[PDB]
């Protein structure tokens, strides 16, 4: 337990692949993480998780053997700093539009001289022992939401920024504010140009680069055409269509 | 909201189809609910839901259109007048072995004189109104799980017993108790020929039977075989069985 | 906070008025113990309050100034008495029918050798300091619920149990067993009859008897005919009802 | 349930009357919204209600037939936005006192182009269907509070924002910040010339004012006198209330 | 973690020593599980610990390397069996008296045809894997608490039932059963004797027997005698005193 | 319970000692509070403890006889306005930098005219009853957080700002800035100077200034060297300790 599984996969050679809650509860997130996530995302933006009922939820991916990532609400820094001493080890900000809202965001997952990071380790202290301080910056992984037109035009400023490891595309909002229908892994033209180029500005800035996914077989593209992180599916979307494919199955003739 | 959906496609001449959720929270149950399933159960046997985790959950399955239903953790007659009085509309209850317990079963689902139910029906006057009482037998549905050869021994007896529309089979316990493996939709003969034996039991007698399934095409053989309320399937294993498909498509070449 | 406050009334020559709570939460609780209410029950048996959400309720009580009081959703011992250690210093237990039962209530009020309650006084130890032992059974007390036409059969021994302080008439669950209307505040003369019966019957003991009002003016008449614990009323039911008015005077022409 | 309530009072040419509540629960919640309220208002500033309390009571007020309102602790987007997709679909933002700070409400309730709402409807996309995103704007209702000196002196720049729907008067707010007593429907007459102030440049601008009420007579007055949002009264200060007239009614001599 | 980490200290000719926890929540559960407990006892019975609270507990508790336990509230099997699909891996029932209540205790630990458990082991199989049903037993360790004169008249009948591992001496209940105070780690001659006597019997029975014990001192002394299971101290017990120690030595001139 | 136990020590010429806690849950709240602790100040920056846990604390706290603090996760004015209505008699803002932020933290405490808090104080009106609003500045105290070399740079300015009664070192994010260890009761030269010229300032302005210990000796001397408010030590820390001892002396030869 004395690394960062996302970033081991990056130090490896290979891209991570991760889960995504948007239901609260300790009971599916340990078995998800039990699954081969390397890591698993619990979404504070777009769904009733609060700190309260995320806290449990980062213990029981721990014991399942997944890293524990929070998508949270908004780029706050105290928010933040509190979910990384509750033992999230993986940060997705969203609406990070320009440079200086990622320095923001770089600020609170490191410790002085690097960041202005709170010190008060509650769980990492417990994870890693009496070394962490010297490490914590590399226990913590920090990604950037590009969700608007504006975060597009600032994509090599955003990337410039220390201490975030890179980016993730939120592609629903994205293609929202270009006037398109917020559909996941969508094929609409300016849509996908926008991904892709995303993904290769943060590549030519020898930077990560992520992207929010609806279907395993849209992750197995995107794992192909070089995304570090990829997230999929959402737990309440797999749940749903699996729930009414059985209905459909039951009361077939 | 003036019927009990099940009691209703029961007197319409349709069997019943359910959900069944071992996950807390209300998100999925209503999100559930609002597919073409008539109840959705809430199981607080085999499941981390408590009485507090269970309450909204039933407030929820109503908001979006199915019957909340509560597999207890016991046939206890106190915590299941609680749940009444919460707004569960149907009640599983574990482990019924004998006709006495199926008798306490009953007691706890009717007010003076067919039953001993305590009166204070906090959500199901909201639901139902001034004309509750007169209706309130009616507004409940009562089912004694068969889950041991004690029950299979004493069916004939435990469906004599009014005012409990009939018997919910565990099939897995079942098995157990057989000296089989607890496999769910299993084929192991006597397991087989077991249900069907309680099924034709309970017909012979005028009375419900249930299955809980595994999948949608069990569910769909054993509504062709005429059971009246047929589970399919837990939350917590068509999300798992979801996911891992959904990694399996990711990571594969 | 050295004494039992209803105790304290009644030893002071006065009977003792209570608030009843059937709605979660602290605020409301600490409300209402500020007011001239020597006590507050909260209801575990028709409301949705879990232990869980009983617990801060009983906290905030005491702080207000009022005795903490729980109605029981059973008369289980085990459950009587881990409401004690979290600081119920009254209880109030349903659907006591015979002396045997009323028997199983007075054996958790009190340690060895009166009862049998288990040692381990979380708050009361706080409340009382190193003497509550040798005062324990005096802080607490004790009122079985009569609400059936078998306990009205049994009372006479029902109030020959020492180790309770008497009963508690639950008047709706009464009519219902009696074949009438559960009308809060009844005029139905069988009922006011057996109502009468109890309360006579109790005096001649030389115990205590309780009553359960939906109104001021019922509660008023029932401290006349000499109850001594009166509850009036249900939180609930007067915040419907004031709110009700309050729209009926905002919509008025 | 394919429209909000409280727009359908205002588009049929009549004013809404809401409840107001800073107790936490769903039972209370779904049992005032029952009644004839066209919306209920949770409290979430000055109560104890934080995001996990206020998430089941959306689901209970809708059961109920009442719209969903909040009273925000802050005007946040990412709070205001987390409401949205639990089901919010009024929202009112405290202590607005400039145009900008009225633009930034207006930028939480509307997706792009209109707002920068960030999309992820959970609850909405249940209750709405499909065709949320189209009717999305109209599905929420959005006042401003007018609470301070400066929010009067900057009432006609604050009620010219695109993308609110008007303004809510916190008359024990302004008075306190006009140097008088908080006291509810007062009659200071410095305070009730700036509430007609408020109500008429709302009026001259075509666009809804509100005010918080705390009896149903002052509300009364405030329908007739125009409003169009008129809230009616606090659960606790009812509750309270009614409390006090039951103790009052039963000591009496 | 494919063992009971409890019977491997037995299994290796080592007693157990066992935290005990009357606070609730996760983080002081992970961190005294991650000292030199070979398990961590959660007591819901002389705490405000409820179902809802224990369930993170033991997640915490085995991510820190303790096993988890529970002390339940009572000897009940429906809730020892919905404990142990939660991930409790010992349970020690409080108040078994009797043969007949030891069997009751030993029936909830053991699948058929050991024992009657319910099957549906949501936590269990996530821990073991597909390989847990052939190991169940092996994977639970069951104590009954001997803390009456009847149990101690019982002893060697409660010692005789397979399917417990043993017993465990609540020593306060019995000091005061024998009419002595209930001091923790007594030197009252009667209660020692009595405490004395138990672990003769459990040995020369083959079995295992704890103790609780309040101070380090005397679990040392208990280790020495030869008891199989020592608790010290509770967490509750060990804070107030360092807090007063703390203040003592913060106030000193 | 009509003032504040911590402006009391300070009226009567005398520091205060504080309690420090992260854990959350009400009863080693109120044990704690019970001590010779003149406050107890909740952590909820470096814990898991939330809003919905912080308010039944605050309650246990007051019920035990200390005044209820809080250290907030972030000086955010709507954050404490809400703390306070909940019954926080005492706020600890972290990271205060700049007079601008002093300011901001200072308007949060007091009403209009002194500064902006917003009028619904739910549980401070019911401790202090009708005169309240008079008396409600002197109720709370407030202290700034000195944290960061800025903070250093600005203490004179710091101090400046009326409304706040002083500032309250974090020695640990302090070391850290400086590139030291962040050691609690450290003493490495720079730091201890650092604190000394903070305290020696503070005096020098006619304030008061806190300090945050981690043992009863560094506590001790702190109140010799004149600290007007030193808390010791956090419950986490002092039951890890402690249970470490009982473990170590349990298991010694
Ligand atoms: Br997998
Ligand atoms: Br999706
Ligand atoms: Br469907
Ligand atoms: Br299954
Ligand atoms: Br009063
Ligand atoms: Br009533
Ligand atoms: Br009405
Ligand atoms: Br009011
Ligand atoms: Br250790
Ligand atoms: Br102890
Ligand atoms: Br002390
Ligand atoms: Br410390
Ligand atoms: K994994
Ligand atoms: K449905
Ligand atoms: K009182
Ligand atoms: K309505
Ligand atoms: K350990
Ligand atoms: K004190």
């Amino acid at each position: 337990h004395h690394h960062n599984k996302v970033r081991t996969c990056w130090n490896e050679g290979r891209p991570a692949l991760a889960g995504w809650l948007q239901l609260p509860g300790t009971l599916h997130a340990e078995a998800l993480a039990r699954l081969d996530y390397d890591a698993v995302v619990i979404d504070m933006q777009h769904s009733p998780i609060d700190f309260g009922q995320v806290a449990p939820m980062l213990i029981a991916i721990e014991l399942g053997g997944a890293e524990p990532f929070v998508r949270t609400q908004v780029n706050d820094p105290s928010d933040i700093m509190k979910l990384l001493d509750a033992g999230a080890y993986g940060i997705i900000a969203p609406m990070v539009n320009t440079r200086a809202e990622a320095q923001t965001l770089a600020s609170a997952l490191h410790y002085s001289p690097r960041g202005l990071r709170s010190f008060g380790p509650r769980r990492p202290s417990l994870r890693y022992g009496s070394g962490y301080l010297a490490q914590a910056s590399e226990t913590v992984v920090g990604l950037a939401m590009i969700e608007t037109r504006e975060a597009l035009a600032n994509i090599d400023e955003i990337l410039s920024v220390d201490g975030i490891d890179g980016v993730f595309i939120g592609p629903t909002d994205l293609a929202l504010d270009l006037g398109h229908a917020p559909l996941v892994d969508t094929e609409e033209a300016e849509v996908v140009s926008a991904i892709a180029h995303v993904r290769e500005r943060a590549h030519a800035a020898g930077k990560r680069v992520g992207i929010f996914c609806g279907s395993g077989g849209f992750a197995r593209v995107k794992l192909a055409e070089g995304f570090d992180f990829v997230t999929a599916a959402p737990d309440l979307a797999m749940l749903s269509a699996a729930a009414r494919q059985v209905i459909a199955d039951a009361r077939a003739l």
